[PDB]
Formats: C-alpha cells, structure tokens, sequence
C-alpha cells in the first residue's frame, strides 16, 4: 500500500485588469 | 491499500476587471 | 486496491476586449 | 497496490484586446 | 505497488493585443 | 509500498493588467 | 495578502 | 485578505 | 503578501 500527493498553489495578487 | 491525495488551491486577491 | 481524486481548480481573470473566451472542464 | 493524484490548476490574468482567450482541461 | 502523483501548474499575464491566447491542459 | 509527491507552487504577485 | 497558516498534504501517520 | 488559520488533508491518524 | 506558514506533503510517517 502505497501512498502519492498532489501539490497546493497559493496565489496571492490581483488578477488581470483592462486599459481598452 | 493505498490512499493518494487531491491538492488544495488558495487565492486571495481581486478577480478580474474590466476597463473598456 | 486504492487511489486518489484530482486537485482543486480555479480560474480567474477577465477585462478588455472579449469574445470566445470561456471555460470547459471534465473532472476525474 | 495504490496511487495518488492530480495537483491544483489556476489561471489568471487578462487584458488588452481579446478573441479565442479561454481555457479547456480533462483532469487526472 | 505505490505511485506519487502530478504537480500545480498557474498562468499568468496578458496585455497587448491579442487573438489565440489560451489554455488547454491534461492532468495526470 | 513506495511514495512520492507532487510539486507546490507559489506565485506571490498581481496577474497581468493591460494598455491597449 | 496578510498572514498565512499551514498547509500540506499528510501521510500515514 | 486578513489572518488565517490551518488548512491542510490529513491520513491515517 | 505578507506572511506565510507551512507547506509541503508528508509520508508514511
């Protein structure tokens, strides 16, 4: 029996924003 | 038997915006 | 036997001009 | 036996002009 | 038996102009 | 029974704005 | 932003 | 944004 | 920003 994992993200900012 | 695992996002910050 | 589930997904993000823009998943 | 499975996803950002910007995934 | 298991993946980023700007992914 | 892992990731920063 | 805690997978124990 | 306390999946215990 | 905790999987611990 045998394990594994994933892996975590964090993003921490301001997502995109338009000038148009 | 043998377990795995998802992994856990974070996000902290203001979605998108628009400009037009 | 065993196994694992898939990882949390997010999507952010949108501004300026648009079209076609848009999402389409198909979990585990 | 065993396994383990899939990792987080995050998309972001957008802007300037646009067309065809979006996204598509099949997870694990 | 045993097996680890697939890595995050983030994208970021746009300005400019644009057309043809976006994702596609296949998990583990 | 053998392990592994997966690979974090940290993005500590504002996504991409515009200026079209 | 601001203070974080932990985070982390675990395994096991 | 603000303080934060634990997260994290746990196994086994 | 700011501060941040812990990460990282665990094993068979």
């Amino acid at each position: 029996g045998g394990q594994g994992a994933g892996g975590d993200v964090i993003e921490v900012g301001g997502a995109g924003q338009g000038g148009y």
